[PDB]
């Protein structure tokens, strides 16, 4: 059992790679290994200084290596130093803040974003004192500079891209050179990515895959006479280190070495390293999900794809005896459970006997559940699966019947009548093939006549449908009371609470239950009859608002209502909604609080047991009787078992079948899954950790050649997160002291665009910072662990100015300061903007096409909009998808004027720009930012400057994860422009002007781009 | 900066060694050094296989490492394994459950007492199937097994001693050696202690310290020819290791090679391996103490070691600008707190303004303080020392003056008058320089005249004084409600309830004021007058209870009241006692409850806050008039820091110094001390982790060649305690399923004494065990790891029995089985004596000398105690203190007789053992153990049959602790027999009878000790 060496970096004899998130070296003399550095986290990169004796090494921390910093090694006296306090932002494609190379001197040269608004602002620094300070060497963003005869050599993007292969877009890495000592000139700029130079004599070798694989190649200093050298075919090669002599790298999992000269490949011999205890013990409540109350006030739940039968306590505990991947637990029977056991062929539908311990597994596949159901009467269950249906399986014999099929999205949203004769679904649909809105009705299935009828009409969406204990009325919800909120900023109106509730009595002449119609004064007792039941329909006397679940009872209705909220922490910190359950009193017409704070809500099928979570992430069980005896449901009681190779191959196969399944292309998909599985199915039993199953994951996804195919979450570490003290400001060691070179702010007014120092009326730029919280900082004391060390909290930090000024302050160490150097820079360009075009351009940027972007641009948008010229700002757009409204927006022509008695004219449209508008873009700009970009030139709204941009126009929609909560993303959605096609993906978009930003702009501290901009549109301004 | 080595073993030219917790390998070959394990939690022994391919690890977890468990290495494919989860308890002087040695076969031997009643039954056991089955050797307690020519060499009690130099006590290791395959003969038995033993060629190689330090000497396989190898004089050799060819060891921290041959001592070069990052980040939760309220709603507390001013929330936080050791804190003005700073020369007064920053700290020397306040008016403090003296200190000045001085004890508790007028002070006395118990009167001291009056009489226990806020009453309590209680089980009775409050004016005239006497009827206004207060003295018209503060306010009166308990969780698991705050209403003399699960209660200078800790551990805080507005102080915000190095060398000077000051011979402590300082001191910079503090601390603690020298509680690892899931069963693999070998159970009506099964109706002895959880067990299912995974849980388990028989119930899975083992064997003992005896002879065992003892003695001396003869079976006692009490009872004799008209006759005392009585003991029988032993032959109650015990009666007092919690004792009471002197020290008691165990004794499962005390009670019983 050998593991998965990788990373690899060369030193004469000696040779240390990664194993197992650990550092270890090797002697090729010898032949011997060893781990010289273990237990800081995930190491992924480790590099040799000059001398060869010390290692600048990168770890990363956090469950899902969302945060990384340096550290140092001497393997003298086997020292380890934390260098960096950084905690630079990184993920699985942008595993930012990482060693650059090192300078003539032998110094440390880093990369990094952790001072910069945007993170591929990953800018070069030299590290002095071992991190005490930090002096920027202001080349512009960099992964890679090297050096030659006294001549900077850098490299842009360089960094390796598994997850894309043959990615040709507008941010594929590119290498520069410098001739003139100020002067740069780009040098390898191929069709394709370059990663991990090296430079061996007066050549540089690198790697891409032009000729359709991934290889070594190399080229003067002068990006001339191109050479293959390597000509594998296994796997691709990566991370290239040298040391002068020869050339190191990893591939498929070995260390392998070129010899510049020789120009010979050679393997070097490990063999085994490390193999640890492969049955681990997990945390339940870390994986848990699908919880569910059963009869006997049981409870059913997942996690980690194993499922149980325990009590609210978590005391008495049952483990459903099924192999891994079990997606669906439900209540089936007094001691019977029916669940849903995935493998690699689909899904199956199970049942289990808590009590005796039959539990008969079905084999007729389901496809792929996403919602599964068991009547009350446990003969049937309803199946929705991602083909678009709906059905009914036969809990006996086994046999799934189709009820019917949408073509448009999966019916997952169903309800069985309590007397098993009816089942009530939302019924997605369209009106045509190219609808832009995809409508809902409800739809009634009779399991008698076997009929299906219309209990909605399709004009909107109707759901949460719901049948009352006696199956005699059918309740549901819709968003059809349609009234306009107005918006508090932008001139804009939305439908906010349009929600509220009808029900539909299943006997014809029967009135609305809750109009409270005297029974002496109508005659019900009919019978059955759902022909035209729509037209029965009868809302029931509730305030409208945001509703997502209806629970009728005997002289009351359960309704789940959503407070109207913002979607920022929803959309990025995916962030849970606030809902809290709400009581309609039939009689007194009055509504009351049941239960607040709630983020989901379970209820069991008698209607008396409630389960809920809250916003506190626990979970609780009450009576709906007596909703103040709530209990805690708890569950790591018992320990969670697995095994590593098992969970791991589980992972793979599934990672392996989601991207086949959800890929855009179904013929592609076919093609590239059955000839990519097996290889990269032989490297999973050499990993031993969370960070090796995700490189040969990664891998596998890049094989399909497109963008968006990401892996997100996941539990790699039990290390926490690195921390790092910040006050919006820059400091530089000068003398013994350290002084406030930059002070940070955007908008005084605004919230979080300052440092917290401003607070205190006072500009701390130019101040000399003595001591924080007692202790002294500055020549022999690293401020930046020290502030690291106050995160999160409020110290006292003395200060001191011109003259005998001195400060002494409790300021507020905030974790973070990004969002205030974004808006700094904003800021700062928008003055600029200002005073160069004499106060006539405007200017406005938009950071990504999410919610954030949306914020941005309307917080300038309605003060730059009404000059004589506009500079729409799009540079290092993250994409998202709310491109199509800022463009509408835009797209707005000024037609007219309001003349007031009193006052300054109205222009109209209101959200109209004045004049000539410009866009400014880079290779940092994707996605929907690609297809912001396109539209703007196709729709001709204005110019194009820049450089060509990123190019991944496939978007994305995950709607499933691994059992260890990592979630991969498969490019499902391809864009499709008109009189373009697909072109935009693997290219991105051009810009009409094209104005690179050279290492030398950076270094003369101009922005050849925005400066462009600006002096074009005075230009066009003219007129 | 090197490391400190330790525990080595070899093979070869390899050597495997710890460092840092850690397992490392060293070939002499290539001189090169790796670590081959780490991250498990610390180890402390590693063992090679014969094949010297896989290695025997014992690893210990658990903050204190007080759990531990073995793991297998396989240096082929670098497997790591856990063997055993056994979880065995472990302590610093007695680190059970490791590596006994190899059998011929090549398979491991292990030593544990898991599956025993009694710690030091370190029995033996052969691992199979890599800890799937184990095979008992049955030769008795043991902790090495060696093999040489077809012999089993055993060797008891082995281990080394640092703690306890020149230990020449009954506890000693010693050889034995088989002779008649099956017979044993004891070989090694010199009057030290000898320890880690091994054999090269024909000879044993061990180490003991009989001419005053240790050293290496060996004999041949029969104890004959002794030989001194070494001759060392720096640090004792520890560990001895060998291959067959060479013997390894460690001393002072290096490893260390011995030729049998060459008879060479040479050490191994292995220079600097591991320094991790110094300066480390604690929780200050976790070493918190010294909690109290400020002014401004502020809060002070003292954490390891450092001090800090924060608010309730946490949020704003201030560190005492003070260095390392500040023992108390205390508030000292509206914004200066005084504060006491420990360091190597002793405790000083000192005084913090957390607004400006002055900190002027004293050096007048106060001796070792444990108690400090300050007056209402910041003039003063008053802090008393382990001198018996009470002082006060000009907070100005600083000159400390005198005041009393007791000659029992400190005086700790005291308050000042709120005008600084008087202090009043509790003042233990004696009236004999021998008396049984210790007196205490409150002393009230003026400071104008200078004068100390008498507020209390000496014939009691009078405390917790306090003033009233208008300073003229004082308030306080004493136990001298005398009233007994009866006991439900042994006919005794107990002062339970004998608490009460009483109250003096301190103006003649004046009456109780709690009396409520019309003041139109009463002529105060007098003036201060404390002559012959004692006799003014009067009582407050409360129930009788257990108060330990009272608490005078303007119209009512806070008490706090223990109701009360038993002491077992507090005697053994240092749980702290419960209380509950009550109020008094002078008007309505009504009593109310304030505040429950108090565990600890403090209250500010102006009675307005309290400060209180509840039993959940948390502080929280509420005004006296609004109690209900409780706030928690939160104190985790702000992160501890801390340097390793400083705090090491912090905490060997302290505990240096407590060892020197609490050594009970003052003379030997000067000499001592002044000896071994450097020498240890050296070693400390070579340590980095609280383990290798450990080692040096305790070696220097060895110095004083006494018993009682230990080392308990600290933190040593943030791993988690090992589990392991009990039963009460004993399991054996046969075939492929595991049996009940066998069921323990002791007392079938008592709590916690059999085999959870047994509460299902069926023994379990006898049935095989087919599944647990579903989970199926057996040959290629480790049961124990599987009951491990269920700990603390309920699980399903099916089991089978004769025919049919087959049972499927939810077992209760046990943390562990102890006690259950222990009163299992006892019963078992009980019941063989009687039938041994034809039922004329009782059994009672004794474990310990505490709270245990006191109730195993009782539990069944209320039934044995009647037979004609009694076995008073004490080996295995822990010792304690209660040895005085249980003599007391067997020294009465019965000399009369109750005749009644109907029942049975009634003996007088009732207490009286009816007959002849005999004592067993062995060497696993110490401390208060020791003394029992002397006094049962020293009274002549009977004979003493068994084996030398012990030998360690110097008793211990901590009464403090170091800055990480641990706590140090040190030989502090030593124990003086009439005509005996001190001669039981060291040595242990003889008995009258010498009755060896030998190991064939237990391979043929006979107890010589207890059937020759029956045997003898038998012929005693004939006249």
């Amino acid at each position: 059992m050998p593991n998965l060496l990788l990373n690899p970096d060369i030193h004469g004899d000696r040779i240390i790679f990664v194993c197992c998130d650990d550092l270890w070296e090797h002697d090729l003399k010898s032949g011997s290994t060893r781990k010289i550095v273990s237990n800081l986290g995930v190491i992924n990169n480790a590099r040799f200084f000059p001398d060869g004796r010390k290692i600048a090494i990168r770890v990363m921390r956090g469950s899902s290596l969302n945060t990384a910093d340096l550290y140092f090694y001497n393997g003298e006296n086997g020292e380890i130093k934390r260098i960096t306090y950084f905690s630079g932002k990184s993920t699985g494609r942008r595993m930012f803040t990482d060693v650059a190379g090192f300078d003539p001197d032998g110094n440390l040269i880093i990369s990094t974003d952790a001072m910069q608004p945007f993170s591929s602002m990953t800018c070069l620094y030299r590290v002095e004192n071992d991190g005490i300070n930090f002096v920027p060497l202001n080349l512009g963003p960099a992964t890679h500079i090297l050096f030659a005869d006294g001549r900077r050599v850098i490299g842009r993007n360089t960094f390796e891209l598994p997850h894309w292969k043959g990615y040709r877009g507008g941010t594929r890495g590119k290498i520069w050179i410098e001739v003139n000592s100020g002067a740069f000139k780009k040098i390898v700029d191929m069709s394709t990515h370059v990663s991990s130079p090296v430079i061996v004599g007066h050549r540089i070798y690198f790697i891409t895959d032009i000729d359709g694989f991934g290889q070594i190649y190399s080229t003067d200093l002068d990006g001339k006479d191109l050479r293959k050298h390597t000509s594998f075919t296994d796997y691709y090669p990566r991370h290239l280190n040298t040391d002068g002599r020869r050339i190191l790298f990893s591939k498929g999992g070995s260390i392998y070495i070129f010899n510049p000269d020789t120009e010979k490949i050679e393997k070097i011999e490990i063999g085994d390293l490390e193999s640890p205890e492969d049955r681990i013990i997990s945390i339940p409540s870390k994986f848990a999900e699908d919880f569910s109350p059963l009869d006997g006030d049981l409870i059913a739940f997942v996690s980690r794809g194993q499922a149980f039968i325990q009590d609210v306590s978590g005391t008495y505990v049952l483990k459903v005896p099924e192999p891994l991947r079990i997606r669906y637990v439900r209540r089936g029977g007094d001691t019977k459970v029916a669940f849903i056991h995935g493998t690699r062929e689909g899904d199956f539908l199970g049942i289990y006997d808590y009590r005796t311990g039959k539990a008969e597994k079905f084999e007729e596949n389901l496809g792929n559940v996403f919602a599964m159901g068991v009547d009350r009467n446990g003969k049937f269950a309803v199946v929705a699966n991602d083909r678009f249906e709906i059905m009914t399986v036969d809990l006996e014999t086994g046999k799934p019947t189709v009820i019917e099929r949408s073509r448009e999205a999966m019916i997952t949203d169903f309800t069985i009548s309590d007397n098993s004769r009816f089942i009530a679904y939302g019924f997605p649909l369209k009106h045509g093939e190219t609808d832009g809105y995809v409508m809902q009705a409800i739809h009634v299935y009779d399991m008698e006549g076997r009929k299906i009828f219309a209990a909605t009409t399709e004009n909107s969406h109707d759901y949460a449908p719901a049948f009352d204990a006696d199956s005699k009325n059918l309740y549901y919800l819709s968003y059809r009371s349609l009234d306009p909120s107005p918006d508090r900023v932008v001139l804009n109106f939305s439908f906010e609470v349009v929600s509220k509730p009808f029900v539909i009595p299943l006997i014809p002449g029967s009135p609305n239950p809750t109009k409270l119609v005297p029974r002496s004064m109508t005659s019900e007792a009919g019978e059955y009859d759902l022909n035209d039941m729509y037209k029965r329909s009868s809302p029931i006397n509730v305030d409208p608002g945001d509703y997502r679940m209806i629970i009728p009872l005997e002289s009351s209705i359960l309704i789940y209502s959503v407070p109207v909220h913002g979607e920022f922490a929803a959309y990025y910190q995916g962030a849970p909604e606030k809902g809290v359950l709400l009581k309609y009193d039939v009689k007194t017409r009055k509504v009351t609080e049941v239960k607040n704070n709630l983020t989901d809500l379970r209820l069991s099928a008698d209607r008396k047991t409630v389960m809920v979570r809250k916003d506190d992430g626990k979970i609780y069980t009450f009576p709906l009787e007596k909703p103040e005896d709530e209990r805690t449901v708890e569950t790591d009681k018992r320990p969670l078992v697995s095994s590593i190779h098992e969970e791991f191959l589980q992972m793979y196969d599934e990672a392996w079948k989601l991207a086949r399944d959800n890929y855009w292309n179904e013929a592609v998909a076919k093609e590239i899954s059955e000839r990519i599985y097996e290889k990269y199915r032989n490297l999973v039993p050499l990993c031993k950790t969370r960070y090796d199953l995700s490189n040969v994951i990664v891998e596998m996804q890049g094989e399909y050649r497109t963008s968006h195919s990401y892996e997100m979450g996941g539990t790699f570490t039990d290390k926490d997160p690195f921390r790092s003290g910040r006050i919006a400001c820059d400091f530089k060691l000068d003398g013994d002291h350290y002084v406030v070179a930059k002070a940070y702010a955007g908008d005084y007014s605004n919230e979080g665009e300052k440092s917290p120092i401003f607070e205190y009326g006072i500009d701390p730029t130019g101040y000399l910072i003595e001591d924080i919280d007692g202790e002294t900082v500055g020549a022999g004391s690293n401020i930046y662990r020290v502030l690291s060390e106050k995160a999160g909290t409020s110290a006292r930090i003395r200060l001191s100015g011109k003259g005998g000024d001195k400060r002494d302050l409790m300021i507020d160490i905030l974790d973070d300061d990004r969002f205030i150097r974004y808006r700094s820079w904003v800021e700062a360009n928008r003055r600029y903007v200002h005073e160069r075009s004499k106060g006539t351009i405007g200017y406005i940027h938009i950071p990504d096409m999410g919610m954030m972007g949306l914020n941005e641009f309307y917080r300038l948008f309605i003060n730059e909009s009404s000059y004589q010229g506009l500079i729409v700002d799009v540079r290092f757009n993250g994409g998202g998808f709310v491109s199509q409204l800022i463009i509408e927006k835009l797209m707005n022509k000024r037609i007219g004027y309001d003349n007031p008695r009193r006052g300054t004219l109205s222009p109209y449209p209101t959200n109209s720009v004045r004049g000539k508008i410009i866009a400014i873009t880079n290779e940092y700009a994707g996605s929907d930012g690609d297809i912001f970009s396109f539209s703007f030139k196709k729709l001709g709204l204005g110019k194009l400057i820049g450089t060509r941009t990123w190019g991944g126009v496939v978007g994305i929609t995950p709607k499933r994860r691994l059992i260890d909560g990592t979630v991969l993303t498969q490019p499902e959605f391809a864009f499709w422009f008109r009189d373009a096609g697909f072109g935009v993906e693997n290219y991105g978009v051009d810009p009409d002007v094209e104005i690179e930003y050279a290492p030398h702009d950076y270094l003369s501290g101009k922005d050849p781009q925005i400066d462009y901009a600006i002096d074009a549109l005075i230009e066009e301004l003219r007129n």
